[PDB]
């Protein structure tokens, strides 16, 4: 159901974290990382990621059913590209349409690479774009949103969220993170298993 | 969420395999599995169901909350617990009314150990039961259901269902499964090597 097109070269503390904590909500028959380098075997996936169960392949669109028995085909039009400059939001209804929703990005800098587009121009057919709202938002709190539009259905806009949340660390360290994020039941911004941490010790 | 009752002593590879294909198809995140016996530590529990980042615990249901502060309480008549004897099919519109469902069952045997009873007596305010059609389900296949009907809002009469489907290796399964694309019923991962092994 969820494909992620993995978005840097190797894997970052970061991105561990956030796969992992995707990984944990979703499970791991529905997440697919696809398009990774060609050339990548078991040893370069973070063995957190293996131990809980991430399906990887160096495949992309087309072929990952190659990779993949379970895995229904890729149909046209049922296939839901994620992107923030889109100009339809993604519906409760939706979930009748799609069977798969991707999320590409920018990959690297200094050139950056549109994966996004990209995708949009490789696969005309199979892609309908929607989007999550007109804040940027990162890709577990993205996927947490698709997952409360389609499985809980409810509307974008009945949604809570903040916008920039801001973490103190010490009477020093004040940093705010330029995402809109879901909140939780005790009205604090979700965010993966240990980034707290991790955007701590880059202070 | 759902809540898991632990249902068997230790843990067989038959409860490993089933508890692991339920852990990749909800998430660690969203199931706990409860009510193991009170010496129970890490060290008892599979390396297998580990890794998937299993929550378990000695606790049962008005305890639950002391053990993973990130849940949401227990609310009486927001728990549905789940039951083949109930006279209520679980129904899509229900997806507004829970927030847990709860699966039972007997620990048997000589004497066996109906969990379902004992729940449904000891936590009268808290539980609501409900169905899931009128044939016996593994746990697996009773999450799926569940997980069909709530998240998916499909009926169950909508879902595709195999009744007693037999397995030849060269045995019949007196349980319900959900079918897939190919037509063939939905089992946990191995549980087809391990069927045959008994044989
Ligand atoms: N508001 C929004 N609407 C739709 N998709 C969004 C979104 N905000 C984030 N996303 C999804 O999350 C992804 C961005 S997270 C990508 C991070 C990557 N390292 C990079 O540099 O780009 C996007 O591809 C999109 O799929
Ligand atoms: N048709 C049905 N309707 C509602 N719940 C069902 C069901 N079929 C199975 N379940 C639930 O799914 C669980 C798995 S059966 C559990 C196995 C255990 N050894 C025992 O005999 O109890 C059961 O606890 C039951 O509560």
């Amino acid at each position: 159901k969820y494909i992620i097109e993995h978005m840097e070269e190797g894997f970052s503390e970061w991105v561990i974290l956030e796969y992992s904590q995707i990984l944990r909500e979703v499970g791991a028959e529905n997440l697919i990382l696809s398009s990774l380098p060609e050339s990548t075997t078991e040893k370069d996936i973070p063995q957190r990621l293996l131990k809980l169960g991430l399906r990887w392949t160096t495949k992309d669109l087309k072929g990952i059913n190659e990779d993949f028995k379970d895995l229904e085909l890729l149909k046209d039009g049922r296939v839901c590209l994620l992107d923030p400059r889109a100009t339809i939001d993604l519906q409760p209804e939706d979930a009748t349409k799609f069977d798969y929703f991707v999320f590409g990005g920018i990959l690297g800098d200094h050139p950056p690479r549109d994966r996004t587009k990209e995708l949009k121009t490789a696969y005309p057919n199979l892609l309908i774009s929607r989007r999550l709202g007109d804040k940027q938002m990162t890709t577990d709190t993205a996927i947490r949103t698709t997952q409360l539009i389609i499985k809980d259905r409810i509307a974008f806009e009945d949604i809570k969220f903040i916008d920039y949340p801001e973490f103190r660390f010490n009477k020093n360290e004040a940093t705010e993170m330029p995402f809109r994020y879901v909140l939780d039941k005790e009205g604090k911004p979700i965010l993966p298993e240990g980034m707290l941490d991790l955007i701590k010790k880059d202070s």
